[PDB]
Parts: C-alpha cells; sequence; structure tokens
C-alpha cells in the first residue's frame, strides 16, 4: 500500500504559516530567501555581554511574539504556547476560518523542550517565598504538550492533539504523525508543525558547551555555512510554523486550493551516539528510502532534498552519505539553516513549508555562503542565485540529537 | 481493516518490567495487588517538613533507581534516563535476550517531562560560575526524548526512537504508537511504555497547587479512593513500566509465549479544557470505540476495563460517562491508582501492563477504598477481594492534562 497505488488517501498541503527573522509572513520570509536575505544578525542581548558568551550572532524573530500576547496570554502560557497560539489563529484565517467536523480534525504540533522557563520561574519563586508562591497554571504551561493542547483547544481538535518530542526532527516527526492520523483514517484534516523558545544565555551555552555553535561573530551572516568546507557549526534562528493538511476529497468538498501534496513520511534511528549522527548515514538514508516506499515512488523521481543541513562538521558529512545511501545524490540540495539558522523543535516544521513552497512555485532559493566545496560532500548545492526548475518531488530531511531521523517526501499539486 | 479480519498483522505482547511503590519485580508487584497491599505511605523526606507541603503522603518506590545506578550513569543522564536504563536492561533480559534485526526494532517511551532536573543544575552552575560550568551533556541529558534515545542506544532499535508527551497518558500513547510502527510495517518488533520523574518537593508544589491533589495525610493507604464518595483528588505513586511487543509470528520465529494480544489503540482529544477532562465524556468514550475498531471487537466483548481513575471528583464521574458513551459500562472496573498512586507519564504503562496480567491470570485486584460508592457513579468496580473471571478483552483507559485521551484494547493468548 502507498499515495501511488491509492493504498493511502491522497494528502494535500492548503495553507502554511510561519514567523522567522526575516518576517512574520511567510510569502515575505519566501521572497526574501529567494532575494539571497539572511536572518542573522549581531546579538544586542544585554545577557551576551553580562555572561562574554563566545556566540554573539543569531536570528530573533522580525516579529517577537509577545507584542501581540495581552496581560491574560502573558500571565496563563509559557512562550511556546503564545507562539502556538498566534500561528494557530493565523493559519485558521489564511485557510478561509473553515467550518471543519471536530471529531475528524487533529492536531500534531511538536517542540525541543517546552515551556522551560516556567520550570526556572516556578524553582525560583518556590526558593524564595515557598510552595504558595508557585502558580496553580505551572504544570500546564510547563508539560511539553502545552502548545499543541492550547492549539487544539483554540481551533477545535477532536481527533487526537499530539506532541512528538525527537529535538532537532521535532517539527517534521509532527507533520509525520499528522499524515500517519489521516492516513490510517483517524482525521480527515490535521494542523501540524513545530514552536520554539527564543534565544536565551542558558540555551547559547548549553549547545556552545558541546562545539555545536558558529562563533564566527564579525560576519554574522557569513557564519552559518552548511555543506562549506569552512563551517563551524550552526547558528540560532527563532522560527515557528504550521501548515494544514487534509485528504484531496476534503479540500475539494470545501473549495481549498492546495500549494503540495504530502505523498509519504520514514521514521528511522541511529542507535550510535547521543548527540553525534551516525557516520555512514546509512540509517538516515533509510528514513529518506521509507518516505520514498510509502509515496510510492523511486529515488531517481526526487528533484530536490532540502536538507537538515546544520552546518556542523560531522552533521553535515553524515548527511551527504544519507542522500547517496537513499540514491537521491543527484537531487538539487537547499540548506535554509544557512540563511534562517536552527529553530530546534520548530524547523523540520519551517523547513517542510519551505519544501511546499519550492513545488509550489518551482523555485530553490540559494543555499547562503556556500563558496568553498567540500571533497568528503559531493552534493548539487544550490548557491548563488535561486533555481528555477519544473521540481515534482522533494524530500525534506530532519536529523535529531539522540539519533531521530525523519523525511517527509512532498510532490507538486 | 481490522485486527479480527487480518487487515492487520497480530501484534503479542511477550515482556513486561516495572518498578512500583510495592515492588521492582512487577510479578510482585502483582501478588502484593492481588493481596490487597498498597504502595502509599507517609512521606518521611527532610522536604516535607522544610516547606510545610499540603501534601505529606504519597508511594516512593520501593526500590530506588539510583541504588543500581554506578557513578558513570549518575553523571551522564538525567534521572528518567536512568530509570528507562535500568527497565531496558530488565525487560531484554526477561524476553530471553533476543537476537532482532535492528532495522526491524523500534523504541517508544512516554514521560510527562523529562530530564528538568538538570535544566535547574545548569541554571544554578551558570548563575555561579558562568556560562562555561554548563556541562557538554547538559543538552542530551535534559531533551525529553533522552529516555527513549537511551534505551534505542542500550538495545540497538534502528526502525525509530519516538517520545510521545501528553502528560498523564503519555505511557499509554507510546505503547498506540509502537503498535501503530509495527501495524504499518515500519518494525517486527517494539520496546515501549513510559518513565516518569521522583516525588520531590517542587512537582508536589507544583501539582497542590492545581488544586488536585488528595490531602487525606493522616490516613496514607486510605487517600486514593477512585469511584468513592469521599475522594479528594489524586496521590503521587513512583513507577516506570515498558512491554515488548512484536508481530505473532515474531514471537513464533524465536519461541516467545505471548502474554496477551495487542489488538487495537484509539486518540481522541477534548478541545474543552486544559486541566480537567470533558465532563460529558463523549471524546474519551469515543477514543474507547476508537480501539474496537481497529481490534475488530463490538463494547459487549469488552469484559474488562482498566480505569484511568484517579480519584479526582470530576475525573471519575467523566470516565464513568465515557464508559457509558463507549456502551461498555457492564464491563468489570479497576482502579489501580487506588494502590499504586499516579506516576503521571509511566502510568498508562504500567496500567497497560497491569491488563496484560489480569488477561493472563483471570483476575482482577479489588479497587481500594471503595467503601461508600459515589450515589452519581453506578460502575461494576471490582472490590473487597480479588475477582477470579473469563476476561477474554480487556480496555486500558488513560487522560492526560491537555484534554488527551488513551485507550488500548487487549485480547488474552
Ligand atoms: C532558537 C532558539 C532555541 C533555544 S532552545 O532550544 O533552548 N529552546 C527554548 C525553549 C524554551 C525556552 N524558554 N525560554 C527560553 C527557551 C528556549
Ligand atoms: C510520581 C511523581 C511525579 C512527579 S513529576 O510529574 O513532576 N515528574 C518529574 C519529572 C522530572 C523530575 N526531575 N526531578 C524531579 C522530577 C519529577
Ligand atoms: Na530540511
Ligand atoms: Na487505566
Amino acid at each position: 500500500p502507498s499515495t501511488a497505488n491509492g493504498g493511502f488517501p491522497s494528502v494535500v498541503v492548503t495553507a502554511v504559516t510561519a514567523t522567522t527573522s526575516i518576517s512574520p509572513d511567510i510569502e515575505s520570509t519566501w521572497k526574501g530567501l529567494l532575494a539571497g536575505e539572511s536572518g542573522i544578525h549581531a546579538l544586542e542581548d544585554e545577557f551576551v555581554t553580562k555572561w562574554d558568551l563566545a556566540v554573539k550572532i543569531g536570528g530573533h524573530l522580525k516579529d517577537p511574539v509577545d507584542s501581540h500576547m495581552g496581560r491574560l496570554d502573558m500571565r496563563r502560557m509559557s512562550y511556546v504556547q503564545r507562539m502556538g497560539k498566534l500561528l494557530g489563529g493565523q493559519l485558521w484565517e489564511s485557510a478561509g476560518s473553515p467550518e471543519v467536523d471536530p471529531d475528524r480534525f487533529a492536531v500534531v504540533v511538536g517542540t525541543g523542550l517546552g515551556g522551560a522557563e516556567r520550570i526556572v520561574e516556578s524553582y525560583d519563586l518556590m526558593n524564595a517565598g515557598g510552595p504558595r508562591k508557585v502558580s496553580p497554571l505551572a504544570v500546564q504551561m510547563i508539560m511539553p504538550n502545552g502548545a499543541a493542547a492550547v492549539i487544539g483547544l483554540q481551533l477545535g481538535a477532536r481527533a487526537g492533539v499530539m506532541t512528538p518530542v525527537s529535538a532537532c526532527s521535532s517539527g517534521s516527526e509532527a507533520i509525520a504523525h499528522a499524515w500517519r492520523q489521516i492516513v490510517m483514517g483517524d482525521a480527515d484534516v490535521a494542523v501540524c508543525g513545530g514552536v520554539e523558545g527564543p534565544i536565551e544565555a542558558l540555551p547559547i551555552a548549553a549547545f556552545s558547551m558541546m562545539r555545536a555553535m558558529s562563533t564566527r561573530n564579525d560576519e554574522p551572516e557569513r557564519a552559518s555555512r552548511p555543506f562549506d568546507k569552512d563551517r563551524d557549526g550552526f547558528v540560532f534562528g527563532e522560527a515557528g510554523a504550521l501548515m494544514l493538511i487534509e485528504t484531496e476529497e476534503h479540500a475539494k468538498a470545501r473549495g481549498a486550493k492546495p500549494l503540495a501534496r504530502l505523498l509519504g513520511a520514514g521514521i528511522t534511528s541511529d542507535a550510535f551516539h547521543m548527540v553525534a549522527p551516525a557516520a555512514d548515514g546509512v540509517r538516515a538514508g533509510r528514513a529518506m528510502t521509507r518516505s520514498l516506499e510509502l509515496a510510492g515512488l523511486s529515488p531517481a523521481d526526487i528533484d530536490h532534498v532540502n536538507a537538515h543541513g546544520t552546518a556542523t562538521p560531522i552533521g553535515d558529512a553524515a548527511e551527504a552519505n544519507a542522500i547517496r545511501v537513499a540514491g537521491c545524490d543527484q537531487a538539487a540540495v537547499y540548506a535554509p539553516k544557512s540563511a534562517l539558522g536552527h529553530s530546534i523543535g520548530a524547523v523540520g516544521a519551517l523547513e517542510s513549508v519551505l519544501t511546499v513552497l519550492t513545488l509550489r512555485d518551482g523555485v530553490i532559493p540559494p543555499t547562503l555562503n556556500y563558496e568553498t566545496p567540500d571533497p568528503e560532500i559531493d552534493l548539487d548545492v544550490v548557491a548563488g542565485e535561486p533555481r528555477y526548475g519544473d521540481y515534482r518531488y522533494a524530500v525534506n530531511n530532519s536529523f535529531g540529537f539522540g539519533g531521530h531521523n525523519v523525511a517527509l517526501a512532498f510532490g507538486r499539486y
């Protein structure tokens, strides 16, 4: 059973929303990427000077989430819940505020951590003034399912509200499980994607101490160099992203105009190391292969790979091997983290949206900062200018610390 | 397509492990439950008197996890990772240490929160000594996918390592997704269940400020009273639980004797309330109904319901409505939280293991403290002494903060 042979129902993407370091408007982010814009800047936050952080670069959201939040929302929600509410509302408006069957409507939203700032706040409040100073709302704000739960309540989804956690692949895994919920017949429509917290001193310290992060502070826009010989780790770029998926029949019935098809999803694991990806890229490649099996595609059908491409030395080398294992090494490769940086639990969802726009508009943006090819990579990296083409099929790659591999197969509508 | 009509492959439970407030040995926990034992005691921890907490009762594990942890494991893992590794090794030994195909072997382990104590440790270390006092190991211990990742790495699972988070339903949802991973053909064998952190001062503060917890401190063993007129909220009872599931053909090939059949799983959502179940129990009932649809069973086939039964006023009232909506109100009901208390992200997995043992041994333990049945609830709650009966099919119910409903349909082997 496959999408191609009608074993699974046809599933279409009918709306997308994202907030990024370039714009709060996904169409403006898209136009900016195609024009070679970067969201990465010098961090002006006082915490950089306070701690003299080795990393002094990153992409804050162009439009901060809390500029849209009233006093009640600031008191009763964690940051990722506030981001979830904002994007959920925007997505539903973009979809024409459809009246769907709540009992056939699912939400699947991944995140890296959850309402972690409310853990440290509760800890500090209790140490200061005892247990009665902890908010009655602490549990519902902290719990990592909090963002999915807020969006489910907001939009009226009664066919399941789910939160997969797999670190940097959480946002893609959410879209994978939303696809599974529809093709298994539990839902006809799903809001899915990923949200993530902002750049702060403790997050920078934790990832910096792994030596995972770029310290090219003198030239912030040149720091994120996926697949480049001179890469030195990832750059934080804040983001959140949701898409609306539904059966082709459901979309047709309400006169929704599909952006793309979601054809298949592959989830595998390395069982190799807690943070290092498997050097051979075999299980990562097999995630890509599994997405093709469920789609009913061959590797020769794949015109485009949206790479995980974090710009770590070991990460990009492993992914180049994975793309070869999957037989997709003739595909045009884009690494959006070159321009938008790394949003951890959100980034797979953001890159899924970018993959949909590539197929909709028949264009791949340039991988920024790709100036010196690495002999170990040997990929067709899109660079210098956007690449226009009749792109029919694309795979979005997303890999997570812990050895989690998620590949999503998309088709042009 | 159903288990009954052969649309899904037959999936069997071949091993179980759990650590509880009664015993570190699941077979000894089971004998203790049948003897009418409670794991709930007066908390003797210094932190109770230090903070003068409103809740002074709970079930610590009979055998603490860290009594089995050497210095290396204490330094490189969060608590839920240490619990995960301990149970992972115990389960594999119980299964006869099988040599399986790593590329057909999945891990799905739920948890409520993750390595949260390492967030507050990292925060304290940075505030005291700056960013270079944060461990290179912090991210991999903190990340909520950490416990599943540790078990995947320990046992060599390369067909996916997944962590669903849905608060009190996480452990059941993990078993649901493991069943999905097998019936969709991604894996032939899966380790699945739930782990959760210990009873500490901040957890008691956060949950007790929700006003959801029993304050019957003078009679700890009498505090947890699911479906009783005098119930006054839930009691913490520490646990972790894993089961090994595989296709019946995979079990037969290696000569594994199944303990039970896992027939189907239903996941729905309320989209009503953030911390309480919907009073009408309709979506919770639909999760039970969905599990029966996928199993290919009718409500009349269900001999036993292992209730969520948290002993909150609203929880037990809503669940009584859910069981009636699902047509299962003639089933024999057990509320194990009466004896073992509430282990949040682990409890759905623990109660799934108890459902398996009920079917294997044809016996339901007594629901403790069921002395004045609630006049507004009419369920067949097993109480007094264990009920020996011809239990062919059972549903395990789990509900989670955020409006999550998970039902698992099990069959006698
Ligand atoms: C793109 C930057 C991401 C940093 S993260 O991975 O640490 N996520 C995160 C989650 C919750 C948070 N609350 N407050 C800060 C914060 C950061
Ligand atoms: C049955 C007791 C559950 C309490 S919890 O839900 O708060 N879980 C939890 C998770 C991580 C933790 N790290 N340190 C303490 C701790 C507790
Ligand atoms: Na990608
Ligand atoms: Na139960």
